């Protein structure tokens, strides 16, 4: 079902995508364990993702979501690192997505901050890192991460101090970081059908001068 086409450099659609990316990097209170230590990225390829039926199935999902919300879907855009990305853009998101152990309960979750997901790309807190060198922090191995748009309707908001059923009457939860000032959202949605996945975005952290 899926089609990906190549986005040219030269096209603002391109490049927003990546300034999005660019300037969504933070710092880390790791120092750099789980995601590798960069300000930046070298981004090499960014693709969208076609697919009829999981568009469909998004959109059918979203009105839904409005109607049930004062006609708001309250739709974002916002990233996903996971290793499982080649099987998303093919299947579409769905609980063997989800993460069991997460903070605001077992949904998939998307960040806000570009570097959060950057994170997950190898696993769960970095896994073993790229499958080539074994380095969570390598600068040589491609990585790819989704720019997805994401219904998050109703969302129950958690503070943090940083597949379930959304709290009731919400459609996702917002988890807002109250301690790092700098540190952006994640939100956490409990069905695949509220994200689609619409770029695909090969990437390398870049070593810092
Ligand atoms: C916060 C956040 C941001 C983000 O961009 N991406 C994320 C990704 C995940 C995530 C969730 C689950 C898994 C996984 O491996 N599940 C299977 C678990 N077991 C089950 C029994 O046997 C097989 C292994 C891997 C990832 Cl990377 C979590 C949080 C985020
Ligand atoms: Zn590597």
């Amino acid at each position: 079902g899926t089609i990906l086409i190549d986005l040219s450099p030269d096209d603002k659609e391109f490049q927003s995508v990546e300034e999005e990316m660019q300037s969504t990097v933070r710092e880390h209170r790791d120092g750099g364990h789980a995601g590798g230590i960069f300000n930046r990225y070298n981004i090499l390829k960014i693709q969208k993702v076609c697919n009829k039926k999981l568009w469909e199935r998004y959109t059918h999902r979203r009105k839904e979501v409005s109607e049930e919300n004062h006609n708001h879907a309250n739709e974002r855009m916002l990233f996903h690192g996971s290793p499982f990305v080649n099987a998303i853009i093919h299947k579409g998101f769905d609980e063997r997505h989800a993460y069991i152990g997460g903070m605001f309960g077992a949904g998939i979750y998307f960040a806000e901050n570009s570097s959060k997901s950057n994170q997950y790309v190898y696993g769960i807190g970095g896994g073993t890192g790229c499958p080539v060198h074994k380095d969570r922090s390598c600068y040589i191995c491609h990585r790819q991460l989704l720019f997805c748009r994401v219904t998050l309707g109703k969302s129950f908001l958690q503070f943090s101090a940083m597949m379930a059923h959304s709290p009731p009457g919400h459609h996702s939860v917002t988890g807002r970081p109250s301690v790092n000032g700098l540190a952006l959202a994640e939100y956490v949605i409990y069905r695949g059908e509220q994200a689609y996945p619409e770029y695909l975005i090969t990437y390398q952290i870049m070593r810092p001068e």
